C-alpha cells in the first residue's frame, strides 16, 4: 500500500491543509489554512490545485501543487515525496517558492524566497 | 495593459508551452513541451496545471503551476510574475524546483534541483 | 548573549564540522566532516571558509560559508544565522547551495541542488 | 588552457567584482561593487572569499564565494561554473542565496532569497 495525499495534513510551523480525492489523471484540489505570513485577522483559508506523478504507479510518489493565496498578491508552489516513516506513518517532505509581486520588471530579482515544509497526519 | 497568461511561448532552452484559457477563480491548464532534461527522442507533451493571482487584478499577476512529466518519475514546479517589459513585449519571468524521486526517506536531501525559465510569447 | 560560530557542531544528518577562531573581519576557516553525498567508505574531512556579518555587532548574526570539496569535483555553499533559542540553546539555521559540474555549459540548467540544514552544538 | 576566476567581472545587473590571485589551495578573495540592493549613496565596495575547486585539475572548474556585505547586515553566497563560450569567451554561471538577518528564530523561514547571475569579462 501506498503514500496518500488525501486527507487532513498539519505541518511544523502550525499550518493545516485538507486535500480531497485525487482523480484518476492523478489530480486534487484542497485548502490551504495558515496562521503566519504577514497578516489576516487570526485563521485564513486559500485554495490549493495539485497532481500526484503516477508512473510506475509508484508506491511514494512526488507531487506538485499551486496555493493561490486570498489575502495576498503571492503565489507559492510546493513540490515533494509523500512518504512512509516513523514505524509506519505517512510524512510529506517538501520544499517550496514564494513568489512575491513586485512593480517593476527590475526589482524581479529580488522576489522569490526558498525554504522547507513537513507534514504529518492530523490526528484523525 | 494586462500580461495575459493565455497563449504560446517559448523559453531560453528549446522548450514550449501552450496555456489555455483563465478561468474566474484564476484557475488554468495547458501543455508542456520539451526534449530536455534527460529524454532523448524528439518531443514528449506533458500536462501542466496551476493558477494566476487575482488579489487587486494587477496587470502583472503573480501565477503557480505544476507539470505533471509523463516520462518520468519526477515533479517540477513553476513560479513567476507575468509582465509588461519597457519596450511593450510580455515576459514570464519564472523560477522553478526540479523534484526528482527517491526511493529511501535517507535520500530526500538531495532530491531537489533549482533553476530559471524566461518565458516570451511565440503566437506572433 | 552572543551567538558564536567558534567551536564544534553537528548536524540533523550526521555531519559534523569545526570552526576555528574568527578574526577582526570576521573572517573563519574550519573543517566538514561526513560521510554522506554518496562516499561510502568512513568519514571524509575537508576544509572551509567563511565570513561572519558584524555590522551593528548583533548577537544572533549572519554568516555564510564554501565547502572545497577533497574527494569531489563539486562546491557546496552554506547561508544562515546563529540564533540564540528560547531554551539558552546556540542553533545555526542554514541553506546550501550543491554545485555539481557539468562538461557542457548546455548542461548547467541542471547542475545545482537545494537544501537545509540544521547545526547544534556538540562541545558540550 | 583553463577557465581563471582572477581579474575583472561583469553582470546583468551591472554590479562588478575583482578576483585576486588564487593561491595553490585554491583559495582567493576580491572585492564585490554594486548599486542595486537596498541603499548606499551611490556606489559600494565589499569583500568576498572563495574556493575554487581543484579535483582533477578541471579546466572549467566550480566555486563558491560568500560576500561580507559592508552596509548591511545581510550575507549572501555565490556557487558556480567558470564556463568557456560564444566563441571562446569565459563565462561565469551561478545561483545564490541572500540571507537577511531576523529578529527571532521563528521568522527564519522568510529569511532566504534565491537568483542567479551571469558574469562575464570586463573589457579589459
Amino acid at each position: 500500500r501506498k503514500c496518500s495525499l488525501t486527507g487532513k495534513w498539519t505541518n511544523d510551523l502550525g499550518s493545516n491543509m485538507t486535500i480531497g480525492a485525487v482523480n484518476s489523471r492523478g489530480e486534487f484540489t484542497g485548502t490551504y489554512i495558515t496562521a503566519v505570513t504577514a497578516t489576516s485577522n487570526e485563521i485564513k483559508e486559500s485554495p490549493l490545485h495539485g497532481t500526484e506523478n503516477t508512473i510506475n504507479k509508484r508506491t511514494q510518489p512526488t507531487f506538485g501543487f499551486t496555493v493561490n493565496w486570498k489575502f495576498s498578491e503571492s503565489t507559492t508552489v510546493f513540490t515533494g515525496q509523500c512518504f512512509i516513516d516513523r514505524n509506519g506513518k505517512e510524512v510529506l517532505k517538501t520544499m517550496w517558492l514564494l513568489r512575491s509581486s513586485v512593480n517593476d520588471i527590475g526589482d524581479d530579482w529580488k522576489a522569490t524566497r526558498v525554504g522547507i515544509n513537513i507534514f504529518t497526519r492530523l490526528r484523525t
